[PDB]
């Protein structure tokens, strides 16, 4: 069921974060410079921008903290494209960020990717 | 065009909302109770909800200020599903705030409407 591949991806990147492996955790992403990243107030794109980007803020795998993804809706769209809405969270050395996230998943090459992600806290 | 109907959905919402029209406004959206607007932090739901949340917020309709939308795209996911993604922009008596949006439209009884609406700055 495409919903439950959806949730093993988004399972996968927590686990692939939370052992320190940026490489894996990027593998949730949509492998084109179309992927579209979207912040509080800013655009980015692109997964070699994005990967460059996890490594020049985490130089040291300890500084990622651990990730943990709510997931509080998967909407199939089609058979090729689902939107998912959650609430993520991080435990940090001296804090607890946390925020929501809306992605769409997308069917490309048969595997779910993230094609759009917007992250806000 | 579904595109053209889009981009005129969007240009309906910033015409009705800078006449002052917020049950014009609110015609853009899906007016259901499964209605997902995302903000910075919070999830809230339904059309309802959110026509009563802006009546709230601006009993006047001169505190509305100037709404223009900037889309940067627009992405067809089905004949029924597209992701809209763009910068808002608002023109106060003090102040010019901006943001990001992105936003899912759904063809339901034969028109677009916004059926999710993840909205930040
Ligand atoms: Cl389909
Ligand atoms: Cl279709």
């Amino acid at each position: 069921m495409p919903t439950d591949d959806i949730v093993q991806l988004l399972k996968g990147q927590e686990e692939a974060w939370n052992r320190g492996d940026l490489d894996a955790y990027m593998q949730g992403y949509w492998q084109n410079e179309q992927l579209m990243l979207i912040s509080n107030g800013k655009f980015r794109n692109g997964w070699d921008e994005t990967l460059a980007a996890y490594k020049k803020n985490y130089p040291d795998k300890e500084s990622l903290g651990e990730l943990k993804f709510t997931i509080k809706e998967i909407k199939m769209l089609s058979n090729y494209a689902a939107m998912v809405v959650g609430r993520w969270d991080l435990k940090r050395l001296k804090d607890t960020p946390t925020g929501v996230f809306t992605l769409l998943v997308e069917k490309i090459d048969d595997r779910w990717v993230i094609t759009m992600d917007h992250s806000s806290d």
